[PDB]
């Protein structure tokens, strides 16, 4: 699916957003929470703008004062950018939920804004403890709606085939 790759447009207000083209999905979670590394591992190599084999675009969002530009950059990307098919969100599978990760469920629902829950980290998380902290991610997500959860690592390659077909059938 992922053939090449450029960073092409790096957006500090709407009117920077490049033409809508044949596809667009999302990426964005809390700081730290390994975004880069999965964007990495998917492509094996402000909002910015990555051209996807020469027609799609996967869109690299600003990780949540400063609070304020990160907040109205944010929404004016969700509500003018209607050719997004696919917003996921990445979640730390180290620890549960963030009060914060719960209030970006709650503002894409109201946006009608489709979204997929991403934990990452797993290959951090020890054996024994794998079980209680997938269904506290389950538990809580699933009190805001019945949500796909893809469980993925960036290291050992746990969910990466799966998030890769999600992303082909969405933008094919």
């Amino acid at each position: 699916i992922i053939r090449d790759v450029e960073l092409v447009k790096v957006a500090r207000t709407p009117g920077d957003y490049p033409p809508p083209l044949k596809g667009e999905v999302a990426f964005v979670g809390r700081s730290n929470v390994g975004k880069s590394s999965l964007l990495n591992a998917l492509f094996n190599r402000s909002i910015n703008f990555y051209l996807v084999n020469s027609k799609y675009y996967f869109v690299d969002l600003p990780g949540y004062k400063e609070r304020m530009l990160w907040k109205r950059l944010v929404e004016d990307y969700f509500k003018n950018r209607w050719s997004l098919q696919m917003v996921f969100l990445l979640v730390d599978g180290r620890i549960p939920p963030q009060d914060s990760d719960l209030m970006m469920v709650e503002w894409m629902k109201s946006l009608n804004i489709p979204f997929t829950i991403v934990l990452t980290k797993m290959d951090k998380v020890k054996m024994s403890e794998r079980a209680k902290k997938l269904e506290e991610h389950r538990k809580v997500f699933s009190k805001y709606g019945e949500y796909t959860i893809i469980p993925t690592s960036s290291v050992t390659g746990e969910g990466i085939s799966e998030l890769l077909d999600l992303i082909s059938t969405l933008l094919k």
